[PDB]
RNA sequence: GGCCCCAUCGUCUAGCGGUUAGGACGCGGCCCUCUCAAGGCCGAAACGGGGGUUCGAUUCCCCCUGGGGUCACCA
């Protein structure tokens, strides 16, 4: 069948590039009814992060993925964590030895440095060390490390499904280093054993990875295995089209949950990135993109994250795809962050339908509806301006307001409308003075709305202060 | 620099020899309207250059240019 999989490094926070590309490997193995594999790639301790893995794993599920196996939810072929995976390619890294596809190097990094300098890359200088030299030096304990001895000279062909071959000269093929000297292996090594190992047939990975697949297909042949099919992804980029980064880009999935961005949302503008829908249809849900995939709608160029299209596509979610409820759900933990409260669930459905078409991101509600939850609540110059200019029209409006027994929009509005005309006025001159007197602002929705959500007592209570 | 990949509006893209080169974000205008949004409508905006192949290139081939990636005891 298709068995695919994403192998994180826990060396950060959850990556961006790593959530896109899980996508399509989730996508493809869904698409064809195969195997969706996590395996985690914590072969470097200098680099290793602790508590890195559980934060990738939380930000998958957080995007709407699931997979079949991984660390916490089994599968026949574990581990799923390289890090106790090292005795096996031990195993294999000697393997190569016997079969002469390897060999023992000592040089000390200092050697090394030198080493490139002098020849630009490492010369091979240890494949004229005697097998059984070798051998010795390193049941002394003598340090050292096993390097793929490329077979020179000669040419290596690699088979990218999206691009077609590519054929490389040997030469441009390194003697990598298979396992460390401190007994762990290299991305090199892993990745082909653990792929072989778990029955992975369908590599989907960056394109930051296709100079390296030479390297592994060379190993794959060393071992006798049948190598599995591989499609590179362009890279996500930054504005400026370089691979994206930390530093010009968001790549942290940590900040978009922070930012109020829907996971469904993210998940979509991912889609987007290389991928297209048949009718050209651009929202769309996870299970529609995994029915409609197909490797012909993948397009090569690398694209550039645009946040503001992001931004663009939460609102268009917030607005067009969750429901009310879902989005009145959402919007509590940021309520709580910025150390509101709401009065109770109906309240709150209420004031997220008045503001549900004025705010991208969840974060952004708490802030522009701020006023809605407490009196604690800030008054623009221009608001405070439209106030004063509109205090003696309101003073003449306040009897009629406590005196207004059918507290409804309806009702509130013909009372409103009235006024102005009796007072041969337009509806703004009253609106608006009214508006700022309630909210502190001259951009919120519908008077009539936000004048009935409170009630009338809150409402005239607040009228108040600002007639005060 | 060597090797490799890539190339349609500013950005994400549709196109798979013949189209007024379409959509989306952003931008500009109009409508709606009690503000601000949302929404509707209109508009400005692209085939990097040069040779070929061909009746006919954005589409197929080649060169170059440009952009990206890679060349670690990191992944
Ligand atoms: N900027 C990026 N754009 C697109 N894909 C990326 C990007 N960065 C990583 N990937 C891909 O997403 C997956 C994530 O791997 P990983 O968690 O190790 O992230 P990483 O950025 O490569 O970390 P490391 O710093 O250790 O190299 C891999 O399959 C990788 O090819
Ligand atoms: N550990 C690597 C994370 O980038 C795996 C990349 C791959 O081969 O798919
Ligand atoms: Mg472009
Ligand atoms: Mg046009």
């Amino acid at each position: 069948m298709v068995v695919t999989r994403i192998a994180p490094s826990p060396t950060g926070d959850p990556h961006v590039g790593t959530a896109y590309i899980a996508l399509f490997n989730y996508a493809w193995a869904r698409r064809n009814g195969g195997r969706f594999i996590v395996r985690i790639e914590d072969t470097d301790r200098a680099r290793y992060v602790p508590g890195a893995e559980e934060r990738i794993l939380a930000a998958l599920k957080w995007l709407g993925l699931s997979y079949d196996e991984g660390p916490d939810v089994g599968g026949p072929h574990g581990p799923y964590r390289q890090s106790e995976r090292l005795p096996l390619y031990q195993k294999y890294a000697e393997e190569l030895l016997k079969r002469g596809w390897a060999y023992r190097a000592f040089e000390t990094p200092e050697e090394l440095e030198q080493i490139r300098k002098e020849k630009g890359g490492y010369d091979g200088r240890a494949r004229n060390i005697p097998p059984e030299e070798a051998e010795e030096r390193a049941r002394r304990g003598e340090p050292h490390v096993i390097r793929l001895k490329v077979p020179r000279p000669g040419t290596t062909e690699v088979k990218d499904e999206l691009r077609g071959v590519v054929v490389y000269d040997n030469q441009e093929i390194p003697d990598v280093v298979l396992l460390k000297s401190d007994g762990y292996p290299t991305y090199h090594l892993a990745n082909v054993v653990d792929d072989h190992l778990m029955g992975v047939t369908d590599v989907i990975r960056a394109e930051e990875w296709l100079v390296s697949t030479p390297i592994h297909v060379l190993l794959y042949r060393a071992f006798g295995w049948e190598a599995p099919r591989f499609y590179h992804m362009p890279l996500l980029r930054n504005p400026d089209k370089t691979k994206i980064s930390k530093r010009k880009s968001h790549t942290s999935l940590d900040w978009y949950k922070a930012e109020g961005f829907l996971p469904e949302a993210l998940r979509n503008y991912l889609c987007l990135m290389g991928f297209s829908m048949p009718d050209g249809r651009e929202i769309f849900t996870l299970e529609e993109f995994i029915q409609a995939f197909t490797w012909e709608r993948v397009s090569l160029g690398g694209p550039v994250f645009d946040l503001e299209k992001l931004r663009w596509m939460n609102g268009k979610y917030i607005r067009e795809v969750l429901s009310l409820e879902e989005v009145a759900e959402r919007v509590k933990p940021f309520l709580r962050e910025a150390g509101l409260s709401w009065e109770s669930e109906a309240y709150l459905r209420r004031a997220v339908e008045l503001m549900r078409p004025r705010f991208d991101t969840l974060k952004e509600f708490p802030e522009k509806a701020r006023y809605l939850f407490t009196e604690d609540y800030p008054v623009s110059e221009k608001a405070q301006r439209k106030l004063e200019e509109g205090l003696p029209l309101l003073k003449e409006l306040y009897p009629r307001l406590r005196a207004q027994e059918e507290w409804t929009e309806a009702a509130l509005e013909a009372l409103l409308r009235g006024f102005a005309a009796e007072k041969g006025v337009k509806l703004g001159q009253v609106a608006q003075p009214l508006r700022a007197a309630l909210t502190g602002s001259l951009e919120t929705p519908g008077l009539f709305e936000i004048l009935a959500l409170l009630g009338k007592e809150r409402a005239l209570r607040r009228l108040e202060r600002a007639l005060a």
